[PDB]
């Protein structure tokens, strides 16, 4: 496994995914990069990996077959390599332009990754699986979060209260604007871009065509802030009606050319007040597909979602950049955890369901692997995190949920798991 | 009768009004309270509120405590006797009675969101925006709806809702971003709008001190910070240690940092101490879905404020029933969260809960009259729990006939009057 960009060596027994104008060209033997990660990662990666390799050959009866690629971050890089983050696995993700990944540990590396990959759009599908959950109507929660992951108040842009920094900041925005802001204020900066929103957009409005979305909801506080959120609500609705007008429909053309009713075949894009979308997911959560979200609005919305379905530590995502995709989980490391054979690695596994059969068009080995966790937590063979919320079930181990796993995919009828 | 002028400003007849000296609200047994009727609904479940609570104060002090409430105007009303949206009288009306109740304003011509309510807020500095949301037996889609007995703390001054901003393609912002760059070598797209985000000591402290003594007043256990510090160190995480600094600073009989509790006290919450913890903003939201029994009082900034009172209330199928108050140093304001909502206004259809609930928060919690809010309490959950209500709680409610405004309003009125007071008042006099 490489540790320099001359050494970066794919495997021989597969074909490299193509970027090169619009589209993405994916072969039967395609070469993915995994990444092994810090804490649980090891353990979950290879969790993924014999999971999603017994679906794929038993998906497409053996004409596709996956090829794994190794790619060093994290304590695996610096035992290696030397460094946390060699530039080599960068090159790596970036000549593959599709990866895996565990959890990294920062003493954050994630960011690194995005900036130089310009991972801008941050993906995170919410639905559910059959656990226990605090919501009524968790069963109707099917949602995939777009959230705008490189601007917004998640910049880093911003000074301490008693920096001189923040004193020059003050006196500028006073003397040139007389804008008035306490002495004893800590000041961020919130920047919104047209690029920005626009490119976030485009990749929303094309997943949602992809997979027969109906909807796609902006979720932004525009009437209060107008200027960085009601211009992301404005140019959101603008790429949309640009680039995809035949495709899409507007809550006031449904209530002018349609009797009140969207047409099949065509996608409704709306938008919510923030505060209220939240009030929304709750009271109807059936009304609510694709959400496009600004950067802290998607991290709350997504996180909202997942406790409504009781799967905070089932959260799978993904990092999408413009012909480049890398999927991880939501949680962190979990060093308490680790090495002990204990966690749940769902989250790593719908991470490698996400990126294969959501993105790269293997539709069927999503179906299968969801099949399979379902299958889980309907018979209650799962892990202790989810095994302590049912009475009287013994917690399954991290290696004998993935053997249970592969067991309901391959014994599977293809008839029943592939239709319409 | 009611005043244009600040001339004509004179409290009613029989009334005392209620006193702030020297950190200390003085509420006398013949209250003034101010009211104002507002926009579409407003005057129908003001009226509502008033006749609801007067019964529960005849009720439950035997006729030795009354309201003596003090019509004030604002929005149409304002409009049609003094020829304008606010007078000026009215406000300072408020500021002699310290106390009132509002309906909803709509909000003008072009004049930005809610701008008569902006008016108000910033004319008498009511800073802290307190949102109670608890659960009255209605059809929730929670299903640990009947955990959730919270109220928000919210800092209603500063954030980036305090409208500090300028559009992507202005000649200011263009001279923001380079100044930006020039000087801290920041960069900012050219396509890009700007916002600013100020937090300050000084409100984060004001609204914490009052989080708290709300706190000490209701017997809480826990207040809980809710705050983005990991990400935004210099507001959300300043806005969290400022927090803790004042509440080690002037209660530090009263609490225990969380940080303190499983070290030196016994790991489980001690007795006595108000429990005082964080939580970062995202988790905050899983938090009260999940385990929102763990969770009182929540103290937050402007925004995260906002998103999870909405998201509490929505747990708990109170949407058109939440109650809020704003409230300043020796001063409050009560109203609904809802809207005018014009399309019910004069039908007699409104559910009249929220400004009655807002009344109780008023009457209840900022003046004390702690019986007042127990036996209203009371009532709307036995008109629940009877399915005697409005057509917003009754069409969740198969077969039910709703009832109107005005008979909603004289069923809790029966059961105010009805009630057994030593089973409603139980642990909750004096």
């Amino acid at each position: 496994p490489p540790c320099t960009t001359e050494e970066l060596s794919p495997p021989p027994g597969g074909s490299l995914v193509e970027y090169s104008g619009g589209s993405l060209r994916v072969p039967d033997n395609p070469v993915v990069a995994f990444i092994r990660g810090d804490g649980v990662g090891p353990e979950v990666v290879e969790s993924a990996l014999k999971v999603v390799d017994a679906a794929v050959k038993k998906v497409y009866g053996g004409s596709r077959r996956i090829v794994w690629w190794e790619l060093l971050a994290g304590h695996l890089a610096r035992e290696k390599c030397g460094e946390l983050l060699p530039k080599a696995t960068l090159e790596g993700i970036r000549l593959a332009r599709v990866a895996l990944k565990g959890p990294l540990e920062t003493p954050s590396l994630n960011v690194a990754i995005r900036q130089a990959l310009d991972l801008y759009a941050n993906i995170r599908p919410v639905r559910y699986y059959g656990q226990p959950a605090p919501h009524k109507y968790a069963d109707r929660v099917d949602m995939v979060i777009f959230r705008e992951n490189t601007e917004d108040v998640y910049a880093g842009i911003e000074w301490p209260h008693d920096s001189p920094e923040a004193a020059r900041i003050r006196r500028f925005l006073a003397e040139e604007f007389g804008i008035s802001i306490r002495e004893d204020a800590g000041i961020g900066v919130k920047p919104i871009s047209r690029f920005a929103t626009r490119r976030l957009m485009e990749r929303a409005l094309e997943w949602a065509l992809r997979n027969g979305n109906t909807v796609v909801t902006i979720m932004h506080k525009g009437n209060i802030m107008k200027y960085t959120e009601g211009a992301f609500m404005r140019w959101a609705y603008e790429v949309a009606l640009e680039k995809f007008r035949e495709h899409v429909v507007t809550e006031q053309e449904v209530q002018e050319k349609y009797g009140g009713v969207r047409p099949e075949g065509k996608i409704l894009v709306n938008d919510r007040i923030a505060d209220n979308m939240l009030q929304q997911i709750i009271t109807r959560p059936w009304d609510y597909q694709v959400i496009v979200a600004p950067n802290l609005n998607g991290d709350y919305i997504s996180d909202a979602a997942s406790a409504l379905v009781g799967g905070i530590g089932m959260a799978a995502g993904m990092n999408m950049g413009d012909g480049i995709a890398v999927a991880e989980p939501v949680h962190g490391t979990a060093p308490k955890y680790a090495g002990k054979d204990l966690i749940n690695p769902s989250a790593e596994i719908l991470s490698a369901s996400l990126l294969i059969g959501e993105f790269m068009g293997w539709r069927e080995v999503k179906s299968i692997v969801e099949y399979a966790i379902r299958k889980a937590v309907q018979s209650k063979k799962v892990t202790q995190d989810l095994a302590r919320h049912m009475p009287g079930v013994q917690p399954l181990r991290t290696s004998e949920y993935t053997e249970t796993l592969i067991a309901y995919i391959d014994e599977a009828d293809l008839n029943e798991v592939l239709a319409g």
